[PDB]
RNA sequence: CCUACCGCAGUAUAUUCCUAAACACUAUGAAAUGACCCUAGUUGGUCCAUGAUCAUUUGGGUAAAACCAUACUGCAGACAUCU
């Protein structure tokens, strides 16, 4: 219970809190560019090398639709975004941030490219952290994808997320919620729980928030614990 | 006695119509709060009536010359007096 909490009047239910309303030029209301250049930089692995240099003019233009500009260095190995006197919007180099950051992690140009969309979150989730053991990460790494892909699939329609797993990484895209809950699967397989349970979880809790009568108590009783 | 090659000088190496593009000009309107470019100025840079930069199309112009190769045509086979 939060005590100190003052009156809100402006609140009211009919208000959208959840929508995104479109940024466009008229919307920066200084009139002037970006003080100075904000750039962001990452490292990829050697293996991407060749893909990102047969895919990098098709991001450029991508960026080119946000006034973006993007240096790809195969000698340095980095991929660096940068703010320009044409940009508007500030949080657009933010998704660039993350753009490169998802090519970095074998996420395909086609889907990585949704990051620059308002409604489209991204989560990069380290799992080579947790255990030393090879024999021991490589099994719980299978877990995350099951046989044939299944229990991945498991994951993917339940959290509502594109999910990738590569190398040390597993690159997740969608929503808040799903990507909390990606963070909490990935987080708790690399710790020796199978994914099934959480699997099961989010099964529950998806039947019974349908129903509008059990919202405002608990739904621990329903829940199995494990 | 005649042909062919050889010397020199010319002609041709696609033609007509429509059309695309380039370059430059020209016709009309827009000029000093003139116009354009650059993360952009403690005083930026460039072009600008010697016509910039924009719009309509106003209309015409240029895209050669020299040589090689092939064919054709023509002129000569000339040691050069002149006083």
């Amino acid at each position: 219970v939060s005590t100190h909490n003052r009156d809100k009047p402006w609140d009211t239910d009919d208000i959208d809190k959840w929508k995104i309303e479109e940024f466009k030029e008229e919307d920066n209301a200084s009139g002037q560019p970006f003080a100075e250049e904000s750039s962001f930089m990452t490292l990829f692995p050697k293996y991407r090398e060749s893909y990102l240099k047969t895919i990098w003019n098709d991001v450029t233009r991508a960026l080119d639709k946000h006034n973006i500009a993007c240096v790809l260095d195969l000698v340095e190995g980095s991929m660096t975004v940068k703010t320009t006197r044409k940009t508007y919007d500030p949080a657009i180099i933010l998704k660039a941030r993350d753009l490169i950051k998802l090519l970095a992690r074998s996420v395909p140009f086609p889907q990585a490219v949704k990051i620059l969309q308002d409604d489209m979150a991204c989560d990069v989730i380290k799992i080579g952290n947790f255990v030393t053991n090879k024999e021991r990460f490589v099994k719980r790494r299978q877990r995350l994808v099951g046989p044939n892909g299944n229990t991945l699939k498991a994951l993917e329609l339940l959290t509502k997320c594109y999910i990738l797993v590569q190398g040390n990484t597993v690159s997740a895209m969608g929503p808040f919620k799903g990507l909390k809950e990606v963070r909490r699967v990935v987080e708790d397989c690399m710790k020796n729980i199978h994914p099934i349970y959480h699997i099961k979880e989010l099964m529950i809790k998806r039947e019974l928030a349908k129903r509008p009568e059990l919202a405002n108590e608990d739904w621990s009783r329903f829940l199995p614990m494990f």
